[PDB]
C-alpha cells in the first residue's frame, strides 16, 4: 500500500473561504514535505505535526489569491506526491466590525453585546453565525438588529453579577452576502459588575436608584414638560460627560424651532440616543420634585447629577414609569430591554 494524502481542499477548488486554516493529511505514510505558496512565490507559514501525519496553515490566507500545494509522503509502500491549485473567495466588497461594550472592561447588568458592521449586511444569519458568545456563568441569549449595521445579543433578563463575557467576532473570510467579505475578527471580553437600577416614577417625580437592591441615593427629578414628555420604559446607561453641549439639531430637532434647544450642561449621563441625559440642572432645583420643565432629560441638583455620574456606570438601568409619554422604542440604540423577549429571541435575520 502506497502513501494516501489528503487535504482539506482539492484541485481545481474556487471560492476556497479563508475563515478555515488548510490542511493535509497522509495514510499508509508520513509526510516529507509539504509546501504551500501563492502566485508571487510568496510561502505560506505552516506546520508538520510531531507524529508526521498532519500539516496545517499557521497563518491567515488571503483573499482573492490563487495558492498553490505541493507535499510529498513516505511509505513502506513507496512514495507519493500530489500537487493543487486552489483559489481563495474574491470579495466585491469588505467589512469591517466594531464590538462593544470595550475590551476588559466592568459594566452594569443592562449591557448588551454590541456588533457594529461598517456597511450594509445582506446575510444577517451568517453575521449572527460567526459571532460567539461564551458566558460563565451560561446563560441563554439571542441577537436582534436595531439597523441593517448593528447587531446586539442578550439574555432575557437583566445579567447577574459576576459574569463572564467573551464576545469572537470571526468574520474574517465569510461571506455576510452580496459578495461582502469580513473585513478582519474582533473579541473582546468584559464582566457584568453591581446592579444599579435608578427607578424615575412621574407620580413621585423621584429618581432612586437601588445597588444591589438597597436605596442609596433619592433624587427630586423634573422630567419632560407634557408638550415634550420624557418616554416610560428601560434606559440603558451609556457614556459619562463632566460637561456636554446638548444640541437638538444631533437629535432632529434644528435648534431654531420651538422644541429646539442647545444647552450646555454638567455631569451628564446620557441614557438614551433620541437625546434623554440625566444631567444637573440649577435653573430648575425649585420645579425638581414637583413639577416636570425639561425637553425630555431628567432633571436633578447638581450635587445628585455628579453623584450620579460617579456611581452609575455604562450598562447599568434606568426606569422610567408613568409619565404621559409613550414608550421608549427598542430601536434607539439604548432602548433594548423594552422588545419583549419573543419578539427578540425570535430575531430578524431575515
Amino acid at each position: 500500500l502506497v502513501p494516501k494524502l489528503t487535504a482539506s481542499v482539492t484541485d481545481g477548488a474556487v471560492g476556497v473561504t479563508v475563515d478555515a486554516p488548510v490542511s493535509v493529511t497522509a495514510a499508509d505514510g508520513v509526510l516529507a514535505a509539504v509546501t504551500m505558496v501563492n502566485e508571487n512565490g510568496r510561502p505560506v507559514a505552516g506546520r508538520l505535526s510531531p507524529d508526521g501525519l498532519r500539516w496545517s496553515t499557521t497563518e491567515q490566507l488571503g483573499y482573492n489569491r490563487r495558492y498553490t500545494l505541493n507535499a510529498t509522503a513516505l511509505g513502506l509502500g513507496g512514495a507519493a506526491t500530489r500537487q493543487l491549485t486552489f483559489q481563495t473567495s474574491s470579495p466585491a466588497h469588505l467589512t469591517m466590525p466594531y464590538v462593544m461594550p470595550g475590551d476588559g472592561e466592568v459594566v452594569g447588568v443592562g449591557e448588551p453585546v454590541a456588533i457594529r458592521f461598517d456597511e450594509n449586511i445582506a446575510d444577517r444569519g451568517a453575521a449572527e453565525k460567526a459571532i460567539k458568545i461564551t458566558t460563565n456563568p451560561p446563560v441563554e441569549g439571542a441577537f436582534y438588529w436595531l439597523n441593517n449595521r448593528e447587531v446586539r445579543w442578550r439574555p432575557e433578563h437583566f445579567w447577574k453579577p459576576g459574569t463572564a463575557v467573551d464576545v469572537a467576532v470571526n468574520t474574517y473570510g465569510v461571506d455576510l452576502g452580496e459578495g461582502m467579505f469580513g473585513e478582519d475578527n474582533v473579541q473582546t471580553h468584559f464582566t457584568i459588575g453591581d446592579e444599579v437600577i435608578a427607578t424615575a416614577d412621574d407620580n413621585t417625580k423621584i429618581l432612586t436608584v437601588r445597588v444591589n437592591g438597597e436605596v442609596v441615593k433619592s433624587m427630586p427629578t423634573s422630567m419632560g414638560k407634557d408638550s415634550t414628555p420624557t418616554a416610560n420604559g428601560i434606559y440603558i446607561v451609556g457614556s459619562r460627560y463632566k460637561h456636554i453641549i446638548m444640541d437638538s439639531s444631533t437629535y432632529g430637532v434644528p435648534v431654531n424651532s420651538p422644541n429646539g434647544y442647545r444647552t450646555d450642561v454638567d455631569w451628564a449621563t446620557q441614557i438614551s440616543y433620541s437625546g434623554v441625559f440625566v444631567h444637573s440642572a440649577p435653573w430648575s432645583v425649585g420645579a425638581q420634585g414637583h413639577t416636570n420643565t425639561s425637553h425630555g432629560c431628567l432633571n436633578v441638583s447638581p450635587s445628585n447629577a455628579q453623584w450620579f455620574y460617579d456611581h452609575v456606570k455604562r450598562g447599568d438601568i434606568v426606569e422610567v414609569v408613568n409619565t404621559v409619554g409613550g414608550t421608549l422604542p427598542g430601536i434607539d440604540g439604548l432602548g433594548d430591554w423594552n422588545i419583549p423577549w419573543d419578539q427578540w429571541r425570535a430575531g430578524n435575520a431575515k
